[PDB]
């Protein structure tokens, strides 16, 4: 079966001896990526994991998440040091740190933007599906079940907010948990209305992400490779949507996972297994030999 494999653009399974760059690192989407449909890490996963860290090689989160969230949903991993958030690539590139925790990319969102966003979404009534992004905490502004579906899965809850209190919040984006019936009208809306001002994507499900325009997940890839004097040839990304292309396409390896889009599939130098599919193992087997 294919269910494990990895090709390349003409279907052709990868051999690691034909490959001609050491992979020192990988950055990895979380949620749709790493983590399986139930937000898990699989076994087989957490086994190779653990067989990557004894080679020394280094896996890197690159997520729209917070750091607070994710370790909310993996933090039986990081308390067993199986799985490290610094460096970390958080809020799509906008708050990405070292292994020290030093922020070497804060991408705060001018504030007269965040208010054009934001009356923007009021006025096309989206704004009670809104999540606001602080550096150290999230808002909304009523609970809805789009704002409960966002709730479960992210496993982080927003504090509940009046209108007139985001004036006052340094933000680094803002998260719009949709109706799937409006998707699609929405992410016109506002990228006919935001060009050349603010990045969009349709990160996951129904999520629209918006945050700094000059900003993205690749941007934090380059600057944790700069720290450890890796070249970006020796790196290598995976992921599953639309705030992965960047990095997909910036490093010469790169996976999509089966899942993903062939949008993003096609950003990607390769293909593997999907996200249920233990991809992080065979691309360790693949590319690392184990
Ligand atoms: O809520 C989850 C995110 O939208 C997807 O996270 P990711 O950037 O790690 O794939
Ligand atoms: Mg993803």
């Amino acid at each position: 079966h294919h269910m494990h494999e990895i090709v390349d653009k003409n279907g052709k399974k990868v051999q690691k001896n034909n490959l001609n760059d050491e992979i020192k690192i990988i950055f990895t989407a979380l949620d749709g990526t790493l983590l399986n449909s139930e937000n898990k890490v699989s076994e087989q996963n957490l086994e190779s994991l653990i067989r990557a860290q004894e080679k020394g090689i280094k896996v890197v989160i690159a997520t729209g998440r917070s750091i607070f969230s994710v370790e909310n949903v993996i933090g039986e991993h990081v308390k067993k040091n199986r799985i490290s958030l610094l460096p970390g690539i958080y809020m799509n590139g906008c708050v990405t740190f070292d292994e020290k925790g030093s922020r070497v990319i804060d991408r705060i969102m001018n504030n007269d933007l965040k208010m054009e966003i934001h009356e923007f979404s009021k006025q096309i009534n989206i704004s009670k599906y809104a999540i606001w992004f602080c550096l150290e905490k999230t808002y909304c502004f009523e609970i809805n079940d789009c704002i409960r579906e966002y709730m479960e899965v992210e496993a982080l809850n927003p504090d509940v907010i009046e209108d007139n209190m985001l004036e006052g919040l340094t933000v680094y984006k803002v998260l719009f948990s949709l109706p799937e019936n409006i998707l699609e009208n929405t992410l016109k809306l506002c990228r006919e209305k935001f060009s050349h001002r603010i990045n969009v994507a349709n990160t996951f499900q129904s999520y629209v992400e918006l945050f700094h325009q000059h900003t993205n997940k690749f941007e934090g890839v380059k600057e944790i490779c700069k720290y450890y004097n890796i070249s970006l040839n020796n790196a290598l990304a995976m992921g599953d949507g639309e705030n992965d292309i960047e990095m997909l396409s910036g490093l010469t390896h790169s996976v999509g996972v089966h899942n993903a889009s062939e949008k993003v599939k096609n950003s990607a130098a390769y293909v593997g297994p999907s996200n249920n599919e233990h991809a992080i193992s065979h691309v360790l087997k693949t590319f690392c030999d184990i």
